[PDB]
DNA sequence: CGCGCGCGCGCG
DNA sequence: CGCGCGCGCGCG
């Protein structure tokens, strides 16, 4: 859903750098639902992630 | 939700042995939501699983 | 054991897709891939890319 | 390297919880556990149970 | 189409 | 409280 993606981006716009944990717990969505859209949004260059070895990816808006 | 668990058990009652795949695709729920309740239902002895090494667990009602 | 058979296929045929390997060895694609990625971690095999192509060392 | 330090702690102190290990080694619990379970798979260490307790061989 | 994935995990 | 988990994976 576009609505889910809107809410994910709005969360990132409000909070900045975040793991899937911060996002899904706040939005009250499944972790998997959020990750699906995070990786989808990464593909369309709307979000980006940084990953330290063996750590949860950290996400933020490209803008 | 109890409703989710009801639907999972009803699926199993109708179809018998199933992986999380069969269930979540039919119920239109996230795989994680279904697995959460499967493992919860396993704990309360309402469902059981069999697992061949390196394969998806197969689930069925205890009854 | 499975890893032995995989490395042996590679040792004989060289560059191979997972498809080449599982077809010959009569094994599940997922099984062969699980072992290839573990062998990759072991620095025993490597892939080129997808349709990855695998080979020894 | 981390696995070296873990096995060395075990070699010196014997039966240890992940808590014992990470506190001494100054490492994340998740890091130590990831390596213990890999060493378990390697048949290098084993656990008794939870609060698992770990030791060599 | 890359896929190795089992995973439930929320955990502080 | 066991937790190692990263995981997005839907894939045929």
């Amino acid at each position: 859903e576009n609505e889910i993606e809107m809410r994910i981006c709005d969360y990132l716009r409000r909070h900045g750098r975040s793991t899937v944990q911060d996002i899904f717990k706040e939005l009250k969505l499944e972790k998997s639902t959020v990750n699906r859209h995070l990786y989808s949004l990464q593909a369309s260059k709307q979000v980006f992630k940084t990953v330290e070895d063996n750590k949860r990816p950290v996400w933020n808006l490209v803008e």
